[PDB]
């Protein structure tokens, strides 16, 4: 048998904590023979509405849940974690401007991101799923001293996700015969879903779909697609967003299937020329807990030009935070 | 691997459907090896919140997930399913009388049971979870001429997860090591977790808990669970309803374990002198789909008033539906 893992979510009475936790403790994340301790954060406000969620754990007796903790103190909540999942963030209000959602975000994440460093494990890995997620890791990491900046990432899996979607539609193929498919970028209308490198069934892509198609269609329709799912059901894209959140875990604990890769938001180091420092989705590959960015790909001016607009509009991010002097 | 069976789900928009879809799609219900076919059911009214459901579910780039459509015609849905988990009921509305209530159900599981005797595998597997589910089924059944009335169940796995957790925590063991749990009756406050024939870690249950805190603190508090999860978080208990789902259906579907049963309530054939017809819970082992009612237990004075107690609520109610010209 293994040893019990514990994974700290944050957020965890909101509505991507409540699809999130139950798949978890089944197994689905680290893998069914992997033992799984969760340990719950919410704000104070919510602690009453987490409790019914500890409930209806329990009440699914999994086997797996080796432990089950709720609190609103950070500092227990990742006691000796090894895996943080950042879900919660500053919640929207009225009158409130771009640099007073930083202001509030900034203050959680330099929170969360000290508390990591001081009490959990030094090797704990995170996803920030809150947004901006790509900016709010660059929040943490930067105020995580000791812990290696590389273990803490954003997700663009559900954006990486949505593309398969849409190219296994439109191709008429199985979404299991889609691969190498890449987002760059930030976790926003810039994204850009790379079509140059992907693979249907062996064939690539643009040998099946033209440029009108996805520069007209495709591009546009991935980037709608959260706003889309809010019209039809008058709510966020909670459970693909669970699934996203999931999977960006699996494949960089259990590693990326053979000949493929998947997309990740990470601290740059320079690699495609990207600026350092800013939390950028690259193309990568995994195997056992660590991961490294897929170099080597040709850039044509098409894709470089797009990758070039979202880096900008990242380093723009990080003038405004840098400004308020949280990093 | 296997060839894709397909599986009708009703009220597929709500919040059991919203935790239920995503884990059926992931492979949690039948196994990593069975592709599935998504057929999902809602009312007119919701069917622009179901088109929602169905993008977050190709967001998922599921590879098991074969076939997905969506529909507010029932001879649709059913159509050459496999499995029917009807999850849909009557909405409370203000001012609506308890006979009121029964003939909105009634005219609901009546349309829906001749549409699976159409349309629907002769050998489909229906769960109803849908309150109040051991009569819902019943109407079901009644009207689902041509179709074995054994492969219509009512949902009582929730209640049976509920005891097992209550046991264990009590005890201070792992859920997974309490077998043998079985609640009797209707899925309702007459409810009866029998802990008579359970054991905890190879130790008979009431070896370790008196029948002091049995009567008084057990059988009330697993009995007012669902309202305590109302109370807590301020909305029912979707998630934990759905994973009972998935259980019952799993075990039927694929078995129990070996030396263990689980609760499901099903069409009485006079087992234990339970009056025949009434959908009842029964503790059963199942193998390959098929299941059986284990029957010889020896039923004590205790056992035996509860279990008679329910039995008269379930006729009450067959009683109503009777007299309202439903079956």
């Amino acid at each position: 048998m293994k040893a019990p893992v514990r994974v700290a979510v944050t957020g965890a009475a909101g509505q991507i904590g409540y699809s999130l936790l139950f798949r978890i403790a089944a197994g689905e994340m680290l893998g069914k023979d992997q033992p799984v301790i969760l340990q719950l954060l919410e704000i104070p406000q919510a602690m009453k509405a987490l409790e019914g969620v500890v409930m209806e754990l329990e009440d699914c007796a999994f086997p797996l849940l080796a432990g089950l903790e709720a609190t609103d103190d950070p500092k227990v909540a990742f006691k000796d974690a090894d895996y943080a999942l950042l879900v919660g963030a500053a919640p929207r209000k009225a009158g409130m401007e771009r640099r007073d959602l930083l202001q509030v975000n900034g203050k959680i994440f330099t929170e969360q991101g000290r508390a990591l460093a001081e009490v959990a494990k030094k090797d704990v890995k995170v996803l920030v799923v809150g947004n901006p997620a790509n900016t709010n890791a660059l929040i943490a990491y930067k105020n995580a001293p000791g812990l290696n900046p590389r273990n803490f990432t954003a997700m663009t899996r559900l954006d990486h996700n949505r593309a398969k979607a849409q190219l296994a539609k439109k191709t008429g193929t199985g979404v299991d015969r889609i691969r190498r498919m890449t987002v760059w970028g930030n976790h926003s209308s810039t994204m850009f879903p790379d079509l140059f490198h992907a693979e249907v069934d062996g064939r690539p892509a643009l040998e099946l779909v033209d440029m009108e198609w996805y520069e007209k269609v495709f591009i546009p329709t991935v980037a709608q697609r959260g706003a889309a799912i809010i019209q039809a059901r008058g709510a966020s894209s909670a459970a693909s967003a669970a699934n996203a959140a999931i999977e960006h875990i699996r494949d960089w604990a259990l590693g990326t299937p053979e000949g493929d890769w998947v997309s990740m938001a990470v601290p740059s180091q320079g690699e495609y020329g990207i600026p350092e420092g800013i939390v950028y989705s690259f193309p990568v590959t995994a195997k056992d807990g660590a991961y490294r960015v897929v170099e080597g790909l040709e850039i044509n001016e098409f894709a470089r030009k797009r990758m070039e607009i979202t880096a900008q509009e990242l380093l723009d991010e990080m003038e405004q935070v840098k400004a308020l002097g949280l990093i």
